[PDB]
């Protein structure tokens, strides 16, 4: 449903080097894929990958030849990789998300410029005059202004799929100027939710002298648009993978039936991290059991984590020990109240213990999208079973229908918990029929779609 009269540019390529990286992209590289198998534009891909003789860089690509293919990618040789990784998530990432004493920033800056430096490099090497590029996310952030600089007429949009900082927090970097001239250089910029728009909006009049109002930046002589286009999953695929009979989801979904016979599931995927707050949850999840002894026994938290990059040793203490103590004080033999999974799942596991919730938990303080929201709507769409939803994260925006809940308040997760459970049938299937197509009214395609109109829109 694409438009018909593009690069896509990443920080890092859908699969690690020895295959498929999990690495949590999956919207995106949804996004990505729809790109890759459209006809009327066939797709390039631009990123980098760090990994654990220069034509056996060609032994890498003999056989990270699947894609389109001849996707593009970015090479960065040295010891200690995880520069690459530094400036990024030990800077931007903190402050980005509103939260390490180094004074080695200016190294991680001068690598982050390196790694910017590579991907304008890669991309004027294969570019073609009247191409449309999209770039995403934070590691990015200097380039649009140098393929501005580098081509005067070419439209660019750029993505933000993280959340976008107040001045407040914003003025603490050292590079403000540059991080923001650079992100200037695109004639659209795509956000999660109106709140970082504005943010972003109130930071290019403050921080620098551009002139601003509500849906555009003014610098150059030239204007810029900027925008609230929350991303959308594949649905499609997700409902057929979980639903069908081929992939095997069906008997893990019975065996797990099996397994927790005369209990109540609650199921959620984090990573495990300040923002997306697994810490908050478990906090009102004891506060729950601590509530009522009527769902003693019976209630069963299952969290899958993926590991932090790092500060977040601290959050994987705490959480662990929040475990412990509820395990502890409300489990048995027979009977675990938190089951806690940090080791990758299999995509069809994953569908099934989404299928099986009796329950969804988001408790995100601070994050873009919540993926895993939407593809529990999805899959709940014939069990009908109830999301809470932190009115923080930036799927509260879309999802409005749901019930909601301050992480915080641990009571009142506690409170809402309780009350999600003991919902009416009949309510628990309007509010998913409400959810499910609220859900259905954004995917990854049309958002896609959506957003590459609005460049071209604009760019006129």
């Amino acid at each position: 449903a694409p438009q018909q009269v593009i690069l896509n540019v990443m920080t890092s390529l859908p699969l690690q080097i020895i295959v498929e990286t999990v690495r949590g992209n999956s919207a995106l590289y949804s996004s990505q894929h729809f790109l890759a198998e459209n006809k009327e534009w066939e797709t390039h891909l631009i990123a980098w990958t760090g990994e654990l003789e220069d034509k056996s860089k060609i032994e890498k690509k003999l056989c990270d030849a699947s894609g389109t293919p001849n996707i593009h990618p970015v090479w960065l040789l040295r010891r200690d990789q995880g520069r690459w990784r530094k400036y990024a998530e030990n800077v931007l990432w903190p402050v980005f998300h509103y939260i390490s004493d180094g004074k080695a920033e200016t190294d991680a800056w001068h690598d982050y410029v390196k790694f910017n430096e590579a991907y304008l490099n890669k991309i004027k090497s294969v570019y073609k005059p009247g191409d449309i590029i999209w770039i995403h996310d934070y590691y990015l952030l200097l380039l649009p202004q140098l393929l501005r600089m580098e081509f005067p007429n070419a439209y660019i949009g750029f993505f933000l799929h993280v959340p976008f900082p107040s001045s407040e927090y914003f003025r603490c970097l050292s590079k403000r100027s540059q991080l923001l001239d650079g992100m200037l250089g695109a004639d659209k910029i795509g956000f999660q939710s109106d709140s970082f728009q504005r943010h972003f909006i109130s930071c290019c009049a403050r921080v620098l002298g551009c002139e601003v109002n509500r849906d555009s930046v003014s610098a150059y002589g030239t204007t810029i648009s900027v925008e609230t286009l929350p991303i959308g999953i594949d649905t499609e695929k997700i409902e057929h993978d979980a639903f069908s009979s081929e992939l095997g989801v069906e008997e893990k979904v019975q065996a797990l039936k099996q397994v927790y016979k005369g209990k109540k599931l609650i199921v959620g995927r984090d990573r495990l991290d300040k923002v997306r707050g697994v810490i908050q949850k478990l906090e009102g999840f004891e506060i729950f059991l601590d509530m009522y002894p009527e769902w003693r026994e019976t209630v069963v938290l299952i969290q899958v984590s993926s590991p932090g990059y790092s500060h977040s040793a601290n959050v994987e203490t705490r959480v662990t020990e929040i475990i412990s103590r509820i395990n502890s004080k409300y489990g048995n033999l027979n009977h675990t109240p938190v089951l806690h999974y940090q080791m990758r799942v299999a995509k069809e596991e994953y569908l099934a213990l989404l299928r099986v919730a009796d329950l969804a938990l988001i408790t995100s303080v601070r994050d873009g999208m919540n993926t895993t929201s939407l593809e529990f709507v999805i899959c709940q769409k014939y069990n009908n079973s109830p999301l809470i939803l932190s009115e923080f994260t930036g799927t509260a925006t879309v999802l409005k229908d749901a019930i909601m809940v301050n992480p915080w308040d641990s009571v009142g997760v506690a409170k809402t918990i309780n009350d999600a459970l003991m919902l009416s049938t009949k309510e628990k299937v309007s509010l998913e029929s409400k959810l499910y197509e609220k859900v259905l009214s954004n995917t990854v395609q049309n958002w896609t779609s959506t957003f590459i109109c609005d460049i071209l829109s604009h760019s006129i």
